[PDB]
């Protein structure tokens, strides 16, 4: 009796189930062909990459592979406010810092062993956290008051990574080395750029806009006169700049093109069936 | 008589009206769902943003919140050509400049009141306009020949904005502060990056590539020997770098995905009706 | 006999030929309308451009338009390793370099003739190639130990370009000039940004993150005391940053939108035919 009437609603619910099953079939189809696109993009070298910024509230505290060598750290003290207060130059102490000394061999050197110091840099951008590393060095024949410094992604990873020697060589091969001057401060407003490799590894690079400021020799005011170094590391922007393959990093566009492509193939097949019918009518007109 | 023949053209014009009304319906549909997408993207925090350059012929003259404090401006003179001509160091005058002195409290300080000077920076990029601000400072205990400087979007806005104290605190919270050295020029080839917030406010940041050049003490050649400061502000590139939410800044792509989505739902519903007919034929084959 | 049976396969092959011919027709259609979009985008001024990185294994060795003028080059020697070894300051020789001296008139000057030196900069990024140009200059009245330097795309082009004067003026109009200090090294980790103009010309710009490091006067240790200059040019990143019109540089997205548009017009026309049939049924219900 009422089954004949409820057959309409049953057919309607079966119809919506058909809608959604064909949606899921089309979705898995575009998913598979897009996975094929991605796994082919992987196989090729040097793909045109996009750019993408991701505003971050607090960074991951990075490493600062200072290369003092013969020099020594004189003071390390984070400073929330944007102003590092008055100091006492040439006087050690106040090394309120979390450092590690690591030795390794530079791959490009492969014959020179250099000693590296590490520092947990600033991680609170909005708070304007900045680490002030003050150094000192008695006169040497280096002809240049210079010590280098690297910058890798996160210090927590360097703590929680085995084989720190190899990871240090890896972060040395990275394009984020720099040499801050000796004899005056070098405010280093670093910023991060995370590139995703074709293999998938998240290689990181930094992009620092230094601002050197002279060091008044009236402050030391001593007959010691040893080249003493200063840095202020802080984050320029809260926009971590990640880049990846143009298609992979913005999939919702290549999948849009793939839906366009499949729908166009479908539609053009429907139009071709219509054209077959039209040609059949034209042939029947000949008789 | 002829009405029966003109009925064909009437039906054709009504048909094209149907084409365009269904186009406008589909357009308002994708517009509404895309507005929903945007107003949801607003609700979330830290969305992956795109990047976009917009070549500009003439910039808006920006503010340069110089923080001399105890120091004083010695000369300000724009220079169209790429070369600032020979000067007379240590001699005031020629302050051919449009400055304003503003006092406020730094939010991170909140207990230190600092005095700020403002300068209408260069706005003609192609002409290579560059403002040369020359300073001077008698010896202090600051231990560092340093005065800071900010950079906000436009000086015309700072003129036409009420409550300059609050706007100055806001532009101070921005990530565009810098400290140019004292004792030698600091060519500051600044460039602008306008980020659009999730709320919609157009936050601006600068990205300066300084190039410090030493100041030959043979030029002053006086027993005064006061740390005197120099800057040359100019625009690096004419490409103002604006960034916004990946979807919002490039809508023509997410709307393309939405047209793909609606057309795919339509088509898959048509295919599901075809499958219903096929299943009905299969059931009729059973009898 | 068997022709009646093979007619099915013949119709099927003709059908697939219809599929592909209508695909090619639709493809040429979207190609033509997209070419129209591009040739209109050309006609307009200042289009919002995208950004795109392209990892490069070896750069094209660029020119370094050093402007010493009265000064002189003291040593030029590429160095694969990341370390320039110990030197002998103030002593000429070892100019293991490929330079050219070119004279021209600065367009903004148009009355001052300046002499330019060119250097084949580093081109091997992964090898960390870096050119160290050491200079010297006896005391002058320039009041500033400064000599400028430009950076254009490739030195091979400057060798293989006629009218080097005009090309030098063109690369001078480019936004890639800089002034490295005198009296201490200036490590210049340059990087390249190739912008594609609306006309189509591939304008190049550089983006250098210098890192000045002081020059210990204990190394010269002579009563000569002439301001002598130092630079170390190397590539910051292997990601050449090319930018072009938002649509032109990423066509596969605007063509996706165009396929969406054409398919939507088609579908909405089909739906309008269905609505015509529905209105005809509604009118027949009136009788
Ligand atoms: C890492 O290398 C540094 C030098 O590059 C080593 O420093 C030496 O440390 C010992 C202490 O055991 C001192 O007696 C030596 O005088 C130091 N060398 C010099 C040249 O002064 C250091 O030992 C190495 N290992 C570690 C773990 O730091
Ligand atoms: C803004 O602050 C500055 C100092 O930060 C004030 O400078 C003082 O100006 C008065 C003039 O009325 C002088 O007599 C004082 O000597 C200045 N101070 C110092 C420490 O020298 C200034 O008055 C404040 N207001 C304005 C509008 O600039
Ligand atoms: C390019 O300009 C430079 C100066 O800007 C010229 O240098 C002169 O070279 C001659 C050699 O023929 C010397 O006798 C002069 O003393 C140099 N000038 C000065 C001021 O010292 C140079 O000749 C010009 N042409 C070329 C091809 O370099
Ligand atoms: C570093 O400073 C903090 C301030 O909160 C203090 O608690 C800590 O003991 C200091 N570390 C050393 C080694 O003095
Ligand atoms: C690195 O050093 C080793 C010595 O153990 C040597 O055999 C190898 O050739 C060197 N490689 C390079 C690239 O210099
Ligand atoms: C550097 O010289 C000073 C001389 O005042 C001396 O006190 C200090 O110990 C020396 N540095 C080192 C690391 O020995
Ligand atoms: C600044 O220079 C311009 C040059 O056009 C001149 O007209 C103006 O009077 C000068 N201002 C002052 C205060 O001398
Ligand atoms: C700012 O200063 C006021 C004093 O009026 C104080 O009450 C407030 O706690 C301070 N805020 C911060 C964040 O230091
Ligand atoms: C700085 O000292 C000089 C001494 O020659 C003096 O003329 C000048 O007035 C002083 N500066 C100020 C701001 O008083
Ligand atoms: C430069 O150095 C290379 C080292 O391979 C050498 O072959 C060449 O002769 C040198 N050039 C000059 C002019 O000495
Ligand atoms: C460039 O110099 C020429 C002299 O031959 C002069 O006629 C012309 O007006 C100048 N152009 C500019 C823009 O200064
Ligand atoms: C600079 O002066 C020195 C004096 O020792 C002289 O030997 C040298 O030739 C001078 N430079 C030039 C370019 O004449």
């Amino acid at each position: 009796s009422s089954i004949r009437f409820s057959k309409a609603c049953l057919k309607n619910v079966f119809s919506v189930l058909l809608i959604f099953i064909y949606l899921l079939l089309m979705a898995v189809a575009v998913f598979l062909v897009y996975r094929t696109i991605t796994d082919f993009r992987e196989k090729l070298k040097h793909p045109v990459m996009s750019v993408s910024y991701k505003e971050v509230d607090r960074y991951d505290a990075p490493g600062i592979a200072l290369y003092p060598g013969q020099a020594q750290l004189l003071s390390c003290k984070h400073h929330y406010e944007v102003i590092p207060p008055l100091t006492s130059p040439g006087q050690p102490g106040d090394m309120n810092c979390t450092t590690q000394r690591i030795n390794y061999t530079d791959p490009f050197s492969n014959q020179t062993v250099k000693s590296a110091l590490i520092v947990q840099g600033p991680r609170e951008v909005k708070k304007r956290e900045l680490v002030f590393l003050q150094f000192r060095l008695n006169k040497s024949s280096e002809d240049f008051s210079a010590i280098d410094y690297l910058l890798f992604s996160s210090f927590q990873e360097f703590l929680q990574s085995p084989n720190r020697v190899g990871f240090m060589q890896a972060c040395e091969s990275a394009y984020s080395s720099w040499k801050f001057s000796g004899g005056f401060r070098t405010w280093v407003k670093m910023s991060l750029v995370k590139t995703k490799e074709e293999d998938g590894r998240e290689a990181v690079e930094f992009r620092q806009e230094t601002s050197v400021v002279n060091y008044i020799d009236q402050r030391p005011a001593a007959k010691k006169s040893a080249q003493l170094f200063f840095v202020v590391f802080e984050w320029k922007d809260p926009f971590i700049q990640k880049v990846q393959d143009i298609v992979t990093a913005n999939p919702w566009n290549t999948i849009a093109l793939l839906c366009g492509a499949f729908l166009a193939l479908f539609k053009a097949a429907e139009f071709a069936k219509l054209s077959i019918k039209w040609m059949i009518k034209i042939r029947k007109r000949y008789l």
